[PDB]
């Protein structure tokens, strides 16, 4: 095609095993090729149920139809039978495919269509972008005949005569101002009674600014938590539960209601709000790096932190600076070894990463407490540094109620505890804490964000050829992205418990709007008080897989009181 000699051969061949029959050695005569020989075979025997006529045959090997089943089919359709888009033929989000990128070159499993290189027990399928379902078949005509192999299902969103119909109007103040009768939660669980047998005798040393009455057995929020209401449950002695419900669009960026200059004069001012014996340390002393904040030493990228400094360019992966986040933490598997996820640090005894990292069945995984291990304050991922870095075990799997992997990583969050605690050092030092009221005032002004890692985020999700992971950590700053802007980027609907965070992107590239460690850190530094206030965990983003999208990481500002409760509960399973 397109020329003389590559064309020339075409004619000879339209006639050989098409209308007549042919062979290996017959093919190997007029062919003049070694490997190309088998480009044929895939589609040929795929169309086993038609040797003659060429008329009926026509569509099969052209590759826009299903003969019998459709191993001839290489055709191009974005979607599957129902509606929610197919997955690519290499990226592993949401469900991991069993067929990874190296295995089948026969079908040439690239792009995002529907394939069947392997003997399906129903028909030609592709993986979905919905988590509820792993794979499904798709709807193509017969080869040389008009007949869809499978039916469609549309699925839709209505209003005042399709749904039921409902229309509420929202709950203000994030759970305080509510009096309701509900007793159903996320998994499908109940409440327990506030003045019966187990909702008074342990309400012992806690902040009860009690305006609302103690009524019966519903979900409430009298403390003043900024998430919402919750009530109690029971099992292998453990958790309570936030009752799942629709809320307002009360964002933290610019709350409406009634270039600037620099300041410093202060060394620690904060709200001592947490219980240092069972909870322990990390509350006052945090985010004041041993090698930087304390000496008043900067790093290369503090000078540049403003939104309007040099009016927008793109930045590359930099071989990063030593010990400048001594709160960095790894994650691995027992027998055998395996690099799993990224994380983040706060105290001598408490820990964090993003909740995807274990309880996600599509990769077959109830890896309970003891499948696991950690290494801390590291640098050269290829090496071990023994002294500077250290080793401690992890405790138990504390489930956050609102985490929904089946849905769409909505509240991608949980908690754990260190087994043996750890000491404060040059190489070892935690990061600091902004509440809602801190978080809000911060983000109106023009400043930047930061994430780091060994490209473990960049690693885990796709195949990604050539670009081998950096054994040293990677660093680079990032800008803010407005809420008026971010929406129309993607047509799939968006949440206010996550955020857009990436550069102004380009056409022909994968991009670095997606870096660091998965479950890794989304950190910052205060000009108020010189502390290091974090504002997210490094979770998945469209930018990783989907070209020309943004670096995407999780919110933090709401749940001040979730763990305020937990810290007294830690001690109750002891001895
Ligand atoms: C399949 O998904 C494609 C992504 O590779 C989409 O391609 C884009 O489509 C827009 C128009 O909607 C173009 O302007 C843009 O240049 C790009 O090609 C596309 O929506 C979709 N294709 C089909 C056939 O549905
Ligand atoms: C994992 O399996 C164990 C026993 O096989 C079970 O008791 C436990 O409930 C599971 N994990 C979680 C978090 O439910
Ligand atoms: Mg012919
Ligand atoms: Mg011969
Ligand atoms: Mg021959
Ligand atoms: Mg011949
Ligand atoms: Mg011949
Ligand atoms: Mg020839």
């Amino acid at each position: 095609a397109n020329t003389f000699l590559e064309e020339v051969r075409k004619g000879n061949l339209e006639r050989e095993c098409v209308e007549e029959t042919c062979s290996y050695e017959e093919a190997f005569e007029a062919l003049e090729s070694s490997t190309a020989t088998d480009v044929f075979w895939a589609k040929y025997t795929a169309c086993e149920t038609a040797r003659t006529p060429r008329d009926k045959l026509a569509a099969c090997l052209e590759g826009n139809c299903a003969e019998g089943l459709g191993t001839n089919y290489r055709g191009h359709v974005n979607i599957t039978r129902s509606g929610i888009e197919c997955q690519l033929w290499r990226s592993r989000y949401p469900h991991k495919p069993e067929i990874n990128c190296t295995t089948h070159p026969g079908a040439d499993l690239q792009e995002n269509f529907c394939r069947n290189p392997d003997s399906s027990t129903m028909g030609p399928w592709c993986y979905t972008t919905d988590p509820t379902v792993r794979r499904q078949e798709c709807s193509i005509p017969v080869c040389g005949q008009d007949q869809v192999t499978v039916a469609m299902t549309p699925r839709s969103e209505g209003s005042s005569v399709n749904l039921s119909p409902p229309l509420e109007q929202c709950v203000p103040d994030r759970g305080q101002q509510y009096q309701g009768r509900l007793a159903v939660t996320t998994h499908g669980l109940p409440c327990l009674a506030w003045a019966s047998a187990q909702a008074k005798a342990l309400s012992k040393h806690q902040d009860f600014n009690s305006a609302v009455q103690l009524v019966e057995n519903f979900c409430r929020n009298p403390d003043g938590d900024e998430e919402g209401v919750w009530c109690y449950v029971a099992g292998k002695p453990g958790d309570f539960g936030y009752c799942d419900l629709n809320y307002c669009e009360e964002a933290v960026e610019e709350e409406t209601g009634d270039r600037a200059i620099e300041g410093r004069t202060a060394t620690s001012e904060y709200q001592t709000f947490f219980n240092p014996r069972t909870f322990g340390s990390g509350e006052a002393d945090c985010g004041l790096r041993p090698l930087f904040e304390k000496k008043s030493l900067e790093d290369k990228t503090e000078r540049e932190l403003l939104e309007s400094y040099i009016d927008g360019r793109i930045v590359e992966g930099s071989d990063a600076e030593i010990g400048m986040s001594p709160w960095q933490v790894m994650l691995f598997r027992k027998s055998p070894q395996e690099l799993l996820c990224g994380a983040s640090l706060i105290s001598d005894r408490w820990v964090l990463t993003a909740a995807h990292c274990l309880l996600y069945p599509p990769w077959d995984k109830n890896f309970t407490e003891n499948d696991l291990l950690v290494r801390i304050g590291k640098h050269s991922r290829t090496r071990y540094e023994r002294n500077i870095e250290k080793i401690s075990m992890l405790e138990k799997i504390y489930i956050h109620p609102r985490y929904n992997w089946r849905e769409n990583l909505d509240r991608d969050i949980a908690l754990m505890k260190l087994k043996k605690p750890v000491a404060f050092s040059d190489y070892i030092h935690p990061v600091c804490l902004p509440d809602r009221e801190t978080a809000a005032s911060l983000l109106q002004a023009g400043y930047k964000g930061r994430v780091t890692g060994w490209g473990n985020l960049k690693e885990t999700w796709t195949c990604n050829v050539g670009k081998g992971q950096p054994s040293v950590l990677q660093v680079v700053n990032l800008p803010i992205v407005e809420r008026p802007v971010c929406k129309d980027s993607t047509r799939i609907r968006i949440t206010d418990n996550m955020f857009c965070a990436g550069y102004k992107p380009d056409e022909g590239k994968r991009g670095d709007a997606c870096e660091g460690d998965s479950g890794g850190p989304f950190v910052m530094k205060s000009p108020f008080n010189n502390r290091w206030y974090q504002m997210g965990i490094v979770s998945w983003g469209e930018g990783c897989d989907r070209d020309g999208k943004y670096g995407f990481y999780t919110h933090v500002f709401r749940l001040k009181k979730w763990i305020q409760k937990v810290i007294d509960q830690f001690g109750e399973y002891l001895e």
